């Protein structure tokens, strides 16, 4: 059976590719974890077919209705097999699905314009001149909500209370606040995708500080399914062969533009 | 029922307490490694033995018998229901015991005396004036045997074949070698050691170079036993309530020398 694949667009680990209208199945796509989800299969042995997540986010359990929406939920309610993408391994999602290990380590960083006048995220909560938000439905706003820490309580009582809204709803529209901001809205996401930007024309953003803290990406599949298995195992070997950080030099750093 | 926990003796995840005589059970121990033990311990609701496996090793297999040693073995065998030390995620063991998720990050890295003409692990590569080993029956000893990278098969090309034996049995032994050769060994070790031995008297070693690669620290315990679960959700809980890195500052840096 052909293993259903869920994942979400997000550069550099799956975009479209220039021309698509055209080849079609999986050729449509490209990125990091495109070529993930290639090795994978072959060491797992099996057929896949990428699909691309509907509501387009990664997952939170809407409070109201108890209903897991993004590539999490797409696992959860049984409309996908396994999900290859920057999908955060935490508490909570690990308790509905199960996670492989971490095939990429990343942290929680800030994001400026260059010439912003931050150095840290102590530096954020002591200011109101600048905004400051997350993505929405992701790991970066829950840690937030949830943290018991002295500066991240405060940011978080801030970015909720807040008017307009300092939550995007993609990575790219947060990206876009920043430059268009003139330097008067900081964006808080994760580590990956900061230095990936950073390395992008026109070349006016920055990553400051040290991460806020430390995780990483792993690989998902349904809670007790037999790929949690095999995927796992693929994982631990690509890492050791030293293909993980073959590929993080391709899409991050052997396509620099700064 | 009392949960034997299996660890070695490694600064500063398990040290002997200045009292190592006049102390007894598990108060003989203090460190990373004992803290996070503890809170495991409470989080998971059970009781705990601390004791040093006694062929002081993390454990590789020997390839004669096919019999395991160190930690690995006293799990493999029966011998200890949990192993909580710096052991490190691998493949090979991944395949005989249940690793929970990373609980510490960490890559491969070069120790020399300060100012040694060494800047890379490619540096070491170029010349033989210079010996570098690794420890014995460890994580970082396998990556070398296994690894089809140009500049690490020829680094491991020349280990294996060196006289007198470039090998150490124990981290303490590879960090001696490395001050009393006035610069003429320099020994592979992983980053976190590395950092810990570079902020300690007599301030004579120093980090060099990137690390070689990525990986982490898992809690291990025999495959299929009930601990392993619980044990994972409860890492996972530390992790984010930053216990974690609250400790690493504990035994890392507020205990900094130079
Ligand atoms: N250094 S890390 O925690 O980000 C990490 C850990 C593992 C990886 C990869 C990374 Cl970057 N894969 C192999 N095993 S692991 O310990 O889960
Ligand atoms: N970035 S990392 O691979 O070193 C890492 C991964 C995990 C942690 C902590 C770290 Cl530093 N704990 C929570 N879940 S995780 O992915 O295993
Ligand atoms: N990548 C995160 C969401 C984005 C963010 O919060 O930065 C996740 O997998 O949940
Ligand atoms: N942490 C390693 C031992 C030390 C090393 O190999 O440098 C292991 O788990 O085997
Ligand atoms: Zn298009
Ligand atoms: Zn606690």
């Amino acid at each position: 059976k052909t293993v259903v694949v869920t994942t979400i667009l997000e550069s550099p680990y799956v975009m479209m590719k220039k021309n698509h209208e055209m080849l079609e199945g999986n050729e449509r796509y490209e990125g990091y974890c495109v070529d993930l989800a290639a090795e994978i299969a072959k060491h797992c042995g099996f057929k896949y077919k990428l699909t691309i997540v509907g509501d387009g986010k990664y997952g939170a359990r809407d409070a109201d209705t108890k209903i897991w929406n993004g590539m999490v939920g797409e696992l959860v309610y049984g409309k996908a097999d396994i999900a290859i993408a920057p999908l955060t391994i935490t508490l909570v999602r690990e308790e509905v699905i199960d996670f492989s290990k971490p095939f990429m380590s990343l942290g929680i960083s800030i994001m400026i314009k260059k010439g912003t006048p931050i150095e840290s995220a102590e530096d954020l909560s002591k200011q109101t001149e600048i905004a400051y938000g997350t993505l929405d439905s992701g790991s970066t706003k829950e840690f937030f909500r949830r943290s018991k820490i002295a500066v991240f309580d405060k940011m978080w009582t801030y970015m909720r209370s807040a008017e307009p809204s300092v939550f995007v709803r993609t990575t790219a529209e947060g990206v876009a606040r920043v430059r268009k901001s003139k330097g008067k809205y900081a964006y808080l996401l994760e580590s990956t995708m900061n230095e990936y930007i950073e390395q992008r024309k026109p070349c006016d953003t920055m990553k400051v500080g040290g991460n806020l803290d430390s995780k990483g990406y792993g690989i998902a599949t349904p809670k007790g399914s037999s790929l949690g298995n095999a995927v796992n195992l693929a994982v631990l070997k690509l890492s050791e062969q030293g293909l993980l950080d073959k590929l993080k030099n391709k899409w991050w750093y052997d396509k620099g533009e700064c």
